[PDB]
């Protein structure tokens, strides 16, 4: 029920692409689960749909992101009127784990991107990638340039005050 | 001696940017050693050098590269005329190793940059980083994306068959 869910093995321990994902979401229909995965960053690309966490809904549309991390009690569920769709990168490591401690996102996990925001093109690039991946062609070594590109344009994006 | 020579920690094991150079050759005067580091890619940005390794000689001049790996004895030496510039990259990790292994130039350990390579910008613009590396500007996160691209860059124009 994914356009794409390619997922990658878990061989390196500080940056690793675990998984890209597209979706596109089914009216009034979405998920509620504890999240067991490391990290995952989701962009929505089209329509609408809700993000429910620590007490707190966002109504999220074209543009927005959220960011699933181990542990949080999470829902999110598809517009019954204009169902969004959105790409995902879901990714690991003690780096990874570093770099997002550097950002602001990681205590709300919803944020918007700006007009000539870098996010946008990065997700929609590993997805892209994760469609025809080629290891032999060396598509391993371009995820991972994509996931350092991916977590430097978030905390340039969404600084933590220094 | 060298306008440039920053050393990094070795904190990472799968990549690891471990040194960036810039060093003016003196006429004549080079360097002659068992290769100690891990992986040092160099790039001739001017002048005129030679490249001793495995009883072959390499005449190398701007646009040209040569990598030293660990346990290479080797000889390079500025020339008497029309010294050369070098930059340079130091790296290791499991991943670097293993990349370096898709690429044909750690065959010989030398190659041209060909017109529109993407090899010299890197290598510059990791340097240019390293000048004022500020890690609390996320300057380490930056590197190792520039280390990333360069050996994608290095199997894209080198590649093994
Ligand atoms: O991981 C992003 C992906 O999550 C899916 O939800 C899965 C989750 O991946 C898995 O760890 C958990 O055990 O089950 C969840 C399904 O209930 C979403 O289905 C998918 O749309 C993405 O958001
Ligand atoms: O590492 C590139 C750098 O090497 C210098 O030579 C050093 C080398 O780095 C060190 O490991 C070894 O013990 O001694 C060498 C000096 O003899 C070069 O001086 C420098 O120009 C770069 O090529």
């Amino acid at each position: 029920m994914q356009i794409l869910w390619k997922k990658y093995v878990k061989e390196n321990f500080e940056m690793n692409v675990d998984e890209c994902g597209i979706e596109q979401g089914i009216p009034g229909l979405g998920y509620n689960y504890e999240v067991l995965k490391n990290a995952v960053i989701h962009y929505v690309t089209k329509g609408y749909g809700t993000f429910k966490f620590n007490g707190k809904v966002y109504n999220l549309k074209q543009g927005d992101i959220f960011i699933l991390l181990k542990g949080m009690q999470v829902e999110y569920v598809a517009s019954i009127d204009d169902p969004w769709e959105y790409y995902w990168i879901g990714f690991s490591g003690s780096n990874a784990n570093e770099y997002l401690n550097r950002t602001s996102i990681t205590n709300s996990c919803v944020a918007n991107c700006e007009e000539n925001s870098k996010i946008p093109q990065i997700i929609l690039n590993m997805c892209e990638i994760s469609k025809t991946y080629n290891p032999s062609r060396s598509d391993d070594i371009l995820l991972l340039k994509e996931l350092y590109s991916l977590l430097y344009a978030l905390i340039e994006e969404f600084p933590k005050p220094f």
